[PDB]
């Protein structure tokens, strides 16, 4: 029951001269159009985030889409902006990255799979560098690359654990020099973070060239620019920089563009998409990955300053189940009423509301209702929110579309304002200081400790002039802390930083706590088993 | 200075309902349209091939395009069908896969780069199988796959020698089991060959199911269908099965679809594209890879039988320089007149003409003129052709477009006829007899010798019931023989078969002579170094 993309484009007054179709239901918009609009006024920006994620699933993306649909429903022109999902995970398990129920972005199969080929473009560019690096070494290694100190990995958009740790370059002289390597899932690529952060092609190429590839035999930094390949990568990314226009279940507009990780990167869609939506609608609904401790913090302290914007409100997605989980309930019994676990778990919601207010944002709690939620449960969460002084609306967008999101849309429209920016750190505070602030203010730690490895990394960072970059914290999303086992609202603990690295092209330092999974595996019975093209030539099993 | 795809599509009277645009200048045509046209009349099919390829470059693709343009020009409705170029090679070296000069397919950057994503789709399907295979093993290996007897490789569309020989599955229990592996360039995938041979989605899926993945602990064949992923692979290929519509320099139609190798596979575009062109034009001009000993032979003995068609003429592309090279001339002096090397090299042309005649085809020689060519040279070639009893036209399409191709067009239109099919072998002659025939008739060997490895391979083939499959010979293209050293027209030599394998989904046995390079490397100074996006945001350095 879908609108041709030209219809959607018309709603937004987009002309064909800047529209590049992909079939009848998708188009790219020329990114250069954004600069054209530079004298046009920006609308409101609504940041969608969530309580600490649980295995019960909180449906944030579904809620984002539903909010936008509901804003349009109440007569306020709105665009939802989303990350493009990785293909890999879908071949493993059905996921929620294109929403659910009556609150989806469409056409779902295409979005979930090849879409407009942006993931393939990133992989190509990324892998080209790797190929060129090895070939440089093969042909005489003029740059004196130390093959034990290559930071740059290969990539594929596939959930393939077999490629986590490999040995390449075997078979003899004609094949070059043996070394150890790894594949990461393509979304985790610094190329993807860069694509999401670039305003234009010049910006993109400059960023690509800055990427740190390796150390040489004298421990000097080798950059992409030293290989001279940044131009070719840019060419491979020339269409990928243009955001993708699609639609919601209800025929309202959506922009889907880029998919950086929300741990080792900033975890939101491209600044190009967000900025363009802001010129084209009254309410831009944009989400950030993981809980408000990760996605939302990164959105304010980093993305917003790159992008030259600031949210007018934050929506905190919560569920009764998630709160019971955070209160100590078993996942296996989560569908059963438990008002004591609920009361205790509410502390997690409280920390996120408080943290959000540290950024001076008005907050609206979106309580995603499940079938099994009791009225006592819903009533309690609502009352507790009222006592916090936070707007709250119950959301039923999965079941009802915008008819399930009216109260939420009105709360958001009522809450949104122009706020005085309140960043946690100055763009150029020392890395250690930024970390201390984040750990204190957001993760609610009593202190930070750096491992010896991290200490050595900090020395490297200072030596090479990166001590003033913004910091992107890569920690577990399962806790406000660094410890994935700590449910609820841990406080006053010792936050441990295990390591750090520099993403010089993206323009940030990553502070790591524990091991980060950059290449997820396949389950024993993968979703691919369900996938097919039926007798009628329709795709089944994907979404 | 070129035409909106709608204008090309209108030329062929295609409706929007089976057209999927990719930007303003490309469209996919729904493949199911071909079945619609089944009661419609086939036009003529012109097979374009060439003399034994030399490093001097013969410009076969440019000529194929030129010929189609010239036919249109002389009032005969024509479509050119071409393979899609692999990205990988272009990042290493500018090539000729989109033609040259005033005889190209456009838009050429897009065609040479990501195009409509078909390469990516093939790679995804291919790699999915590899990921699932390793994960099956990790999770209990119920199929008892022998990890020393896995035939299936990984793939990327990149010239990466570092990936020719690798070790995967390292790092411990969580990552699964170590094993040896390889990457092959995507073009070389059996999935690519299958895509190019399939008539519809049921066919595709059946074919994929039959692919031999590995042997188990008991030396039993393990097939894709055993893993149950053929449906997911079909899903990933659902758009890739649809041919791509573009145009020539002169705004005439071109279909570009698939890109199998001409050594380990059949070396031409998809049967869907050739078949469709034949319903939509008077003259379908279709190219086959490498010299007439490989691409042309396979086109007649194999592709034609799968496609249910047969050419009406063969065009044999030749150059003065190639002939001199074959007569022993130095590449460095190739520009220098040398009627004696020319006389000697003509023998290569003679063999290909005689061989084409074996298939009962009328032949036209396309003498692709170079600037350095003396009149005395053009004249000698033309006389020698006349004596040989073969039509010959000098072609200047590169320089002059359509204009420079009119003589070739007229000659082709004059020569084309309905012929009695004359295949070299019967579809179910034993593999060894098929090879004997090819070696004798085409490669002009005096006998065939099978290595011990080949003999063992034959035992396998017969054991598992593949002994009556068609045979695709993977040998050097640089000689009519198996020996790349042997220029001109070697005869009476001993043709060596090194090994054999089974492409069960594609439906053929491959017979190998020597090592076949299925993962080319990058040169010391790759073409990537030239690639860029210029201040005006235009791509440079690709073509």
């Amino acid at each position: 029951g879908m609108k041709p993309i030209k219809e959607i484009a018309d709603q937004l007054e987009l002309k064909d001269d800047i529209l590049y179709p992909y079939g009848h239901y998708i188009a790219k918009i020329d990114h250069r159009f954004l600069k054209s609009l530079e004298n046009h006024e920006d609308g409101k920006l609504i940041l969608v985030t969530a309580v600490t994620p649980t295995p019960a699933g909180e449906g944030k993306t579904t809620t984002s889409i539903g909010l936008s649909m509901s804003l349009n429903r109440i007569g306020k022109k709105s665009i939802v902006t989303l990350r493009e999902p990785s293909l890999g995970p879908t071949l493993g398990l059905k996921g929620g990255a294109t929403g659910g129920g009556r609150s989806r972005v469409l056409p779902s199969d295409e979005i979930n799979l090849h879409f407009t080929g942006d993931m393939h473009a990133v992989a190509s560019a990324h892998n080209l560098l790797a190929a060129v690096l090895d070939s440089h070494i093969k042909h005489g290694n003029e740059l004196k690359i130390d093959i034990t100190r290559v930071f740059w990995k290969r990539t594929m958009d596939m959930n393939d654990r077999a490629l986590r740790s490999i040995v390449i370059g075997l078979g003899g002289s004609a094949n070059g020099f043996p070394r150890e390597d790894s594949f990461i899932i393509t979304a985790a690529s610094e190329v993807m973070a860069i694509l999401a952060l670039s305003e234009n092609m010049k910006d993109l190429k400059e960023r690509l060239g800055k990427i740190i590839v390796a150390l040489d035999a004298d421990r000097k930094i080798v950059r992409i620019s030293d290989l001279g390949i940044q131009g070719a990568m840019a060419v491979l990314l020339k269409d990928a920089i243009n955001p993708n226009l699609v639609q919601t279940t209800e025929g309202t507009p959506a922009l889907i563009h880029c998919g950086p990780f929300a741990n080792i990167a900033h975890g939101t869609n491209s600044i190009i998409a967000t900025k363009m939506a802001m010129k084209l609608s009254e309410y831009t609904v944009t989400e950030a990955g993981f809980g408000a401790d990760l996605g939302a913090e990164k959105f304010i302290d980093f993305v917003s300053r790159v992008g030259g914007f600031y949210p007018n409100a934050a929506v905190l997605v919560a569920t009764v189940r998630a709160l019971k989980y955070h209160g100590g309930a078993n996942l296996k019994n989560i569908h059963e009423e438990n008002l004591e676990a609920l009361k205790e778990g509410f502390k997690n919601l409280r920390v996120h509301v408080e943290n959000l207010r540290k950024f001076n944002l008005p907050v609206v709690v979106a309580l995603n209702r499940f079938s099994t939620d009791t009225e006592k449960e819903i009533a309690y969460v609502v009352k507790e929110c009222e006592k916090l002084g936070v707007r709250v609306a119950v959301s039923e967008v999965f079941k009802k579309g915008s008819e399930g999101g009216v109260e939420l849309a009105k709360a958001v429209a009522e809450a949104a304002k122009d706020v005085e920016p309140a960043y946690l750190y100055e763009m150029n505070d020392p890395v250690e200081k930024k970390i201390e602030i984040l750990a204190k203010e957001i993760y609610r730690a009593g202190r930070v400790e750096f491992s010896d490895t991290a200490k050595n990394a900090l020395k490297f960072i200072k030596k090479h002039g990166f001590d003033e970059l913004p910091v992107i914290v890569a920690k577990t999303p399962k806790s406000i802390s660094h410890d994935p086992s700590l449910r609820g609202a841990p406080e006053g603990y010792t936050f441990v930083v295990s390591d750090l690295f520099v993403s010089a092209g993206a323009g940030f330092v990553v502070a790591l706590s524990g091991d980060i999974n950059l290449m997820p595996g396949l389950p024993k019975k993968p979703n691919a088993l369900n996938m097919d093209v039926d007798d009628s030539g329709n795709i089944v099993g994907v979404s």
